């Protein structure tokens, strides 16, 4: 009930730990004179310090270090040449590594995945599991801050996922990475492209479907080009996820769910950066703006839509503050249950440009039944007040589908309302100007401020007496309509 | 028995406790650069390190900082420009804020009012709640030292509400102000207006019609125009209130 702007802004600035057992294992000769060997590193290196186990309640394997999870270790390389898997490491629970593996590639796939978890203990530890490979090249899955089994034995705590490779951090295709609840990552490397699924937030139980369910993916200082390609926030709960990227990402597929969010966030302008006892100073920043460069090309919406059925819709949001938001060619998509589905495009400070069609139960005009009123919504430059909502792009709606821009001069070329009627075609946010230059009206509610229409298309809708095109607000001095053609 | 005299001139010179826990929580960057946003600030900042609760007795919320009351906060922006409501703060135990909000005007209520107590335990403790605002405009209730519930749970001990904008603290025609048996309140700017109900003591239980129920609201410093407009002294007992005001 927190948030996650909230959550991230308290959780990015802790201690790590008190680890006792500061295990300093260190990798020494024979290992960096083979330059394409394909060690293992779980059972070549690292499994002496790192035992399985057994847990009385849902276990399979359990790891951690040495005589519970409050102990580090280190593993301090920095020259051994090679290409390293993990290949098969389940139920981690462990505490504070850092694999510091200088001129090594990496790999964390081969016949199995991997987890990463902790347990909510009297302590409430994170991970904190470092690496410092060269590139990284995930290539199987992963599961950060994962259940043990189902349900029994204990509760998980947080972690980080820190991987800090030096050459650019690819992915497969079936490279599954699932953080959950708790997890977070960075990444500093450049030129990150996930080529496979990015699932943030999940049931980490079955039966909770009422989890807040929060992570980060904060791809803090990726110096070259931020890339994903399947991105999946929530399943069955309002994952509010986020994303301090670095000011350029291009995304594919976004697959939402019904109530999950998204706080895709651009840097600042110049880049980042008894007794008493006295905590130290919480910083915690509020909605910032992006700076001037901040490139969002989310060029993909879906948003998926199952379940049971509310008296309302569900929101889906994606708070998007730099200063643009492109959508490319798959547009906006939506799925509509018997309620009507909603998707909340915003903008803090910035643009959107979106180019693509607009989309309802995937098809272009969209049509919807008396219930299911789906109400897409957009917020361009809403901090800021001059910000446009260029749809450069023919839209289409069908019936009850529901538009409202809360823009500064919302340019437009093309909308298609009169095909179904029924639609809430709102602008009331609109400063000045909504320069659509075709508009086709059958039974709508149409209300701008301040426009020039150049063409209009008077429709009728058969028989129904009373609906109409209805102009509800002052059209004002400056407005103006080329061409009025009643059919 | 002992009369508002001896109470005021003996709460008024005295440590305020021994919190261990100082919670320093700061606002950063983002709340500074928007004069006319229209911020929440209970969610939007102070909720992280304001934990809500029930108690087994007449429990409806409960607010304490962070395990319980014996811990202090602050909130040192001193730059967050913005307009900052509290709206719903509703039997808050707490202890030791001081929400240092220079450029910012106030606002403490939309919707819901406020609640501002402490607990009677073995270290019978005030709350000393600052604000350092610019305006305040109170604009709804405000229960300084109310009860829980009814009479289940726990006492309350004493508290200060302290208030020491820079503009002017006015009120609204709706904004009833009831402090009680222990309240006390400072306040520092100049020229305040309380356009609304002035409640000095109340039955803070509904049954103890015999409570003394000292108050007071020291207006110390007020450099301009003290101006009341409701005062309504007493409820069903001897509220010996007083008020030490700056001559006009």
């Amino acid at each position: 009930l927190l948030g996650w702007g909230l959550k991230q802004a308290e959780e990015a600035n802790k201690t790590p730990d008190k680890p006792d057992k500061v295990w300093r294992i260190q990798a020494g000769k024979g290992f960096n004179e083979f330059p394409n060997k394909e060690y293992d590193l779980y059972k070549s290196l690292l499994s002496s310090k790192i035992d399985g186990g057994w847990d009385w309640g849902n276990a399979a394997t359990h790891y951690w270090i040495k005589g519970g999870q409050w102990n580090k270790l280190e593993v301090d390389m920095k020259d051994a040449v090679g290409t390293y898997k993990l290949s098969g490491l389940r139920n981690f629970t462990g505490g504070d590594l850092d694999v510091n593996m200088q001129k090594a590639t990496l790999r964390l796939g081969q016949f199995n995945g991997n987890s990463f978890t902790s347990y909510k203990d009297s302590a409430d530890r994170t991970t904190r599991v470092d690496f410092n490979a060269k590139n990284i090249l995930i290539d199987n899955f992963l599961e950060i801050n994962n259940r043990v089994g189902s349900g029994a034995g204990r509760k998980a705590s947080s972690t980080v996922l820190t991987l800090q490779a030096s050459e650019g951090i690819t992915s497969s295709k079936n490279a599954e990475i699932s953080l959950y609840d708790g997890a977070t990552l960075n990444l500093a490397s450049n030129s990150v492209k996930l080529n496979g699924n990015v699932w943030m937030g999940r049931l980490q139980y079955v039966g909770a479907y009422l989890a807040p369910s929060y992570s980060t993916i904060n791809t803090s200082k990726v110096t070259g080009e931020v890339n994903f390609n399947h991105l999946t926030v929530g399943d069955h709960n309002a994952a509010q996820a986020g994303i301090i990227a670095s000011n350029k990402t291009h995304i594919g597929t976004l697959d939402l769910w019904q109530s999950a969010g998204l706080n895709i966030i651009a840097p600042p302008e110049g880049g980042y950066k008894q007794k008493t006892e006295v905590q130290p100073t919480q910083v915690i920043d509020g909605p910032f703006a992006g700076g001037k460069d901040t490139v969002v090309n989310i060029d993909r919406i879906n948003t998926k839509a199952d379940g049971t059925i509310k008296v309302g819709g569900f929101k889906a949001s994606l708070t998007t503050n730099a200063a643009h938001l492109n959508i490319g060619k798959g547009g906006v998509n939506l799925s509509n249950q018997a309620s009507g589905r909603t998707l909340l495009v915003e903008n803090l400070t910035g643009n959107i440009t979106v180019d693509g069609p607009l989309r309802v139960n995937n098809q272009v005009g969209g049509y919807a039944l008396a219930g299911s009123s789906a109400n897409f919504e957009f917020k361009a430059g809403v901090d800021t007040k001059n910000g446009t909502a260029t749809f450069n792009n023919d839209i289409s709606l069908g019936r009850f589908v529901n538009l409202k821009v809360d823009a500064h001069t919302a340019n437009f070329k093309g909308i298609d309302t009169g095909n179904g009627g029924f639609n809430t075609l709102d602008f009331s946010g609109v400063t000045n100007k909504v320069n659509i230059n075709k508009l086709i009206t059958a039974s709508t509610n149409v209300a701008v401020k301040n426009f020039n229409i150049n063409e209009l298309i008077v429709k009728t809708n058969g028989v129904s007496v009373g609906e109409y095109t209805h102009f509800s607000e002052d059209i004002g001095s400056q407005s103006r309509i080329n061409t009025v053609r009643l059919e």
